[PDB]
């Protein structure tokens, strides 16, 4: 683990990640989709091999020895608030597994569920909140990679709060 696990933000492609492994905002089917996910498919091809797995869950597939952590968030166009909020609780807790399992010491982390699948509705407060119940009891160093100027100080805000 991490001599003192931390919590950063960076403002950057998640493919060009210093840490010891990659969370894919993934869909259902293993394919090369939109995003995060084109950006992982085009940096780490092999790992798309029977990446397919159900909402709510997360599934590693190694790229020659770099972990890809393939992370299914709901598409809130199609699940209900109450479900959805669910599953995506779900697909981070399945996620704080495989790191644990993996034995990595940092891990690079989209917020799930907040872009294609957002519903058309901002969810940075609630991908962001369900990403720390999950990975808070883990040691290793979680690195959140965000798009947008205004995102990054909310969420560099937000990890500044608990500390
Ligand atoms: C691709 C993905 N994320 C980004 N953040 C800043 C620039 C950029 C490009
Ligand atoms: C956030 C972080 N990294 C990305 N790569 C491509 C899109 C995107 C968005
Ligand atoms: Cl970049
Ligand atoms: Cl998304
Ligand atoms: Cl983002």
């Amino acid at each position: 683990g991490a001599m003192a696990p931390s919590y950063r933000v960076k403002r950057m492609d998640i493919a060009k990640n210093d840490e010891e492994c990659v969370v894919n905002a993934a869909n259902p089917r293993g394919l090369p989709g939109d995003g995060v996910c084109k950006a992982v498919y085009k940096k780490w091809p092999e790992s798309f091999k029977n990446s397919a797995t159900p909402v709510g869950t997360a599934k590693t597939v190694m790229c020659g020895t770099y972990p890809v952590i393939h992370a299914v968030g709901p598409n809130f166009s199609n699940y209900t608030e109450s479900e959805g909020d669910r599953e995506l609780a779900a697909a981070y807790r399945e996620v704080a597994k495989e790191v644990t399992r993996l034995g990595v010491n940092s891990v690079a982390i989209p917020l799930l569920s907040t872009g294609v699948y957002s519903g058309g509705k901002d969810r940075l407060t609630q991908s962001l909140n369900h990403l720390f119940t999950a990975m808070d009891s883990t040691d290793a160093d979680v690195v959140i990679y965000c798009r947008d100027k205004e995102w990054e100080k909310k969420i560099s805000e937000a990890i500044q709060m608990r500390t």
